[PDB]
């Protein structure tokens, strides 16, 4: 079996994608974040607390009639932008464009962080890193990635995020008419339980590619690219007027500067992400210093090629026995 959902982005700067998830029977659809950077399928529901919630829709589990309580199940979950959230966990069926699991585990918040309860667009997150990281105890769930693997026709799915549009997440098969050229597909680390590559290089606009080796995950759920000092610099450096502000808290550039592209390697090919996906606009309303979309990880302490990157290529996560991850142009 295989699945197909639309991911949209939630505002003008592409800040994240949700996608429609059918949750229960009958069917509550919410639009979930789907995060390759972590394991937890969470949801807003019933059970949040009443002022943590501002326009999210809610699942019910009373309502559902294959919903069961995981009795003595919780979570607690941390993001790495101090984001957090906990509850509960029921299961349930899940289905994503057509794809059903069913017995999926369903994370209920009770309490969520502010920076959850101020994105009205965002339902819960649905997590697509390994199950190594789920949060639930004392038992640890499975992803609806690990429950659907076994009916998938392929053990794959695709990322196609879309630049100011819509995109698709595809389960169980790769579309061979959404890319261009061959995939190369790379090495994963699976030991941290994150999808963790290592890039070969990296080139600013028309210079010379600089062999180099960094390694970093690919996660959907982050807006960014984070990603060496050294490398940012250089890259900055391009720029006329780009300095790091401390008070923004990132490299900040006049808006009416025209931004070089970014080159990041795969195997022996190359990805190149045009410079207008990395103008995330003015730090304020009317400002006219604009915030750059290609950060230090330093204070991180791990490289992320977050949607910035992902949405310049097509992306295979092949969850094979050896997992690896593939990218193509587009
Ligand atoms: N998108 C999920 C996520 C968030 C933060 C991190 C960090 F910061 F721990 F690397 C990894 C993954
Ligand atoms: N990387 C996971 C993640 C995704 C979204 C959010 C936000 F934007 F909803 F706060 C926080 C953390």
């Amino acid at each position: 079996s295989t699945g197909s959902a639309t991911t949209t982005p939630i505002d003008s700067l592409d800040d994240a994608y949700i996608t429609p998830v059918q949750i229960g029977t009958p069917a509550q659809t919410l639009n979930l974040d789907f995060d390759t950077g972590s394991s937890d399928l969470w949801v807003f529901s019933s059970e949040t607390t009443a002022s943590e919630v501002d326009g999210q829709t809610i699942y019910t589990p009373s309502k559902s009639t294959t919903a069961k309580l995981l009795s003595g199940a919780t979570w607690s979950i941390s993001y790495g932008d101090g984001s957090s959230s906990s509850g509960d966990v029921y299961t349930d069926t899940v289905s994503v464009g057509g794809l059903t699991v069913t017995g999926q585990a369903v994370e209920s918040a009770k309490k969520v962080s502010s920076s959850f309860t101020e994105d009205s667009t965002i339902d819960g997150l649905l997590g697509l890193a390994f199950s190594t990281l789920n949060t639930v105890s004392p038992t640890q769930q499975k992803t609806f990635f690990d429950n659907a693997k076994a009916s998938l026709d392929s053990p794959v799915f695709t990322a196609d995020l879309g630049y100011h549009a819509p995109g698709t997440y595809n389960f169980g098969f790769i579309d061979t008419t959404a890319y261009t050229g061959s995939i190369t597909y790379t090495a994963v680390s699976t030991k941290q339980g994150f999808w963790e590559w290592t890039s070969t290089g990296y080139a600013v606009g028309s210079g010379t590619f600089k062999s180099t080796s960094i390694d970093g995950i690919a996660d959907t759920g982050t807006t960014l690219l984070y990603l060496p000092a050294t490398v940012v610099s250089a890259y900055w450096a391009q720029v006329s007027g780009a300095k790091s502000s401390s008070s923004v808290g990132g490299y900040v550039f006049p808006c009416s500067a025209t931004l070089p592209s970014f080159t990041f390697g795969v195997g022996s090919a190359r990805i190149v992400i045009p410079g207008d996906y990395i103008d995330f606009g003015p730090i304020s309303t009317g400002s006219s210093s604009c915030f750059g979309g290609i950060q230090s990880s330093a204070g991180i302490g791990i490289n992320i090629f977050g949607d910035v990157a992902l949405k310049a290529a097509f992306v295979v996560f092949n969850g094979a026995t050896t997992p690896t991850l593939g990218f193509a142009s587009k």
